[PDB]
């Protein structure tokens, strides 16, 4: 699903360019905000 649904014919997250970063960093976020609404104290560890 990306430009436009339904018409694509597509697939919709931004690899690889520059932006990549990006994309991924609001994806993350996005992830966050919806963890915290079902009562998450905790931002989202990184495994190293």
């Amino acid at each position: 699903m990306c430009p436009t649904p339904e018409a694509p014919e597509y697939a919709c997250c931004l690899h690889g360019m520059p932006t990549f970063m990006h994309w991924h960093r609001v994806y993350l976020l996005h992830f966050e905000e919806s963890m915290r609404r079902h009562g998450a104290s905790v931002a989202v560890p990184y495994w190293d």
